[PDB]
């Protein structure tokens, strides 16, 4: 009854609207593993503030595990001997290693690269067949793919920028076996510097069949969003200025088999 | 008996008689007023029948109706209220996780132009006969939507919506069987491969040639003939009309649309078919 | 495993036939989609040692001419090949998904973009002759695949079946790697295998093959309109020591004719999980 405010960071919207809905997941005593677990802070966190039981995760870049792993026996000391990470490179899940450890998992997590990322932040290709790259979030569809083979009664917990809306990201999980369900939702502005052609570019395209579409992608004007923008619009209110504030939605959602 | 006037739905009951529903339980993706509902339960003897649709006010509507329909049998009738698309509420899952046979007859590219129209005059005519007076709107709606379906691979045959509902029958109710209804305009192997790509063996249960309106635009179908294919070669593709009642003078979409840019009303037609798919 | 058995005639199907020996067939029940005259199925029994082999054709007339082949090849296992009949397209009859929902392997060298550019015209010679004796799969419905964009739509077509009809059986294909192994692997991801390299070898192309195709992919620009890095895998020599992107290699032929471009050919096994 006490929200942990102090534990999320104050640095990164993107991570604190992660942290902030693995906080509601509910993560108290169970096996989680973490895709792409980087200096390993979200595991600090899981482990302090949600209490799993155990952790486990891997990343692409095999120096980051180890990396991961002081920063948890610093910042979680008394619960650090619950943290087992995979070595070395792990891309996706995509080694022995990893498959037995999501295998054995009752919750993965992940905030994974996709098209409307922050700009100061996988392979790439080869994920660019998915049907959901058409709204750049194929390499998260490559991910419910694996965990709905590897682990199929485990949920899956993930981060998104929500410019797409809210129908799309939940198709994502439903067309994949998973039934989704918003946990947490935050608006946050984006650099001044961030492009958003490609959401122009969405609302402007002709479907697929093809024919019509009168879609338009979720921006807001005030950092409360209340004031709501196509891309279209917004990309003007910054050709009229450069330095004009743009909001959009970042939000966890979970799919959960059924 | 069936009413000439709309051969698709003849098709699918014709097709669902067919399909052995004979004390099952079965859901309904687009229980409409409850003519397919109340068909089942009086034609073809299912235990239970529920199902939804996306208009939260139809229902209610369709209860009632199914009442007057079928009253001997009504009582096994039990529909999910809200606004469900596809089968998306906690209730509507639970309710297909019960059901032996999953049965729609969904929006899809090729459907009657004037399928809308018919669905506000069918709520208006069940309104009245319940003895309401009402607004017009009351009966009109914004449904379905199309976007989140836009990226399902047969999208580009028009049927994304159809393949969106088998990605959900399959993971909530991996035994069940799922029969559906589709204009076959694209042809039946390609209506195969939706089933068959989806984790289900399709079988058609029954078909039939039927007329196009007059002003129906088959442009989409066209510009699938004339389509390169994924990789950018040449594909050879043909779509299914035919210019007789009987099916027997078939036509390539870009002959049917030459027919009606020499003539203005040359009778085009099309298959209408029921498949049902069948898990392993 | 003698050298002599491999195909001394054909690189795809030496490639093909190295990598199933490498698999270890050897007591399993084996299910071939497009067996063809049966060479494979004889070259199972007899060098790979294999239980019990069955399979299909989309041709009809190549079941029967593949019994006569293993009659008169592997005499001494001919009793373990059991042929699934008619035309099959995959595997869509009864009779031949109740095979492969008996199998412990499914392997085939399916149609794809990159085969050979004379690989059809072989099957319809070799079909008419072999057919004395005495007396091809559309790819319309199968370009909605997602992994049609590569080329390679019926082999993604394949695994959406097996995989729901021999949940537990072992998938063995064969592919060219232009594409690159990252794509080969992901096909296999994306529908439930995990992918393992049984095999692979450098091949050389036909001269005037048309890798129009591959050119293409280089220049695409993805699924969301924007920049895509990727160049497709070929090679200069018989080693592939020196690579080359398919536009350079369209170029040091366009430059010659009979400039001498390389490609990897290669074996991947499907596990389920």
């Amino acid at each position: 009854p006490h929200a942990p405010e102090f534990a999320f960071d104050p640095t990164d919207p993107w991570t604190e609207t992660f942290q902030r809905g693995l906080e509601i997941a509910g993560l108290g005593g169970k096996r989680v593993y973490e895709v792409g677990i980087g200096t390993g802070i979200n595991v600090a966190f899981m482990l302090q503030i949600c209490e799993a039981a155990l952790v486990s995760g891997s990343d692409l870049d095999p120096r980051l595990a180890g990396l991961a792993e002081r920063n948890v026996r610093d910042l979680a000391p008394r619960r650090a001997d619950r943290f087992h990470p995979v070595e070395g490179a792990v891309s996706l899940i995509d080694t022995p290693e990893a498959r037995a450890q999501v295998g054995r998992s009752d919750v993965i997590v992940g905030c994974l690269p996709q098209v409307g990322e922050p700009d100061d932040v996988y392979p790439w290709a080869e994920f660019d067949s998915y049907p959901f790259n058409s709204v750049g979030l194929g390499l998260n569809e490559a991910l419910l793919r694996r965990t709905r083979a590897t682990a199929p009664a485990a949920d899956v917990v993930l981060n998104f920028g929500a410019r797409v809306g809210s129908a799309v990201l939940f198709e994502l999980f439903e067309a994949n076996g998973y039934v989704p369900e918003k946990l947490h939702s935050q608006i946050v502005l984006q650099h001044a510097g961030t492009d958003i052609s490609f959401f122009v570019a969405l609302e402007n395209a002709l479907a697929q069949t093809g024919l019509e579409r009168e879609f338009t992608c979720e921006f807001y004007g005030d950092p409360e969003g209340a004031t709501r923008l196509s891309a279209t619009e917004a990309q003007a209110l910054v050709d009229t200025d450069s330095a004009a504030e743009i909001y959009h939605e970042v939000c966890v959602i979970r799919g959960r088999p059924a």
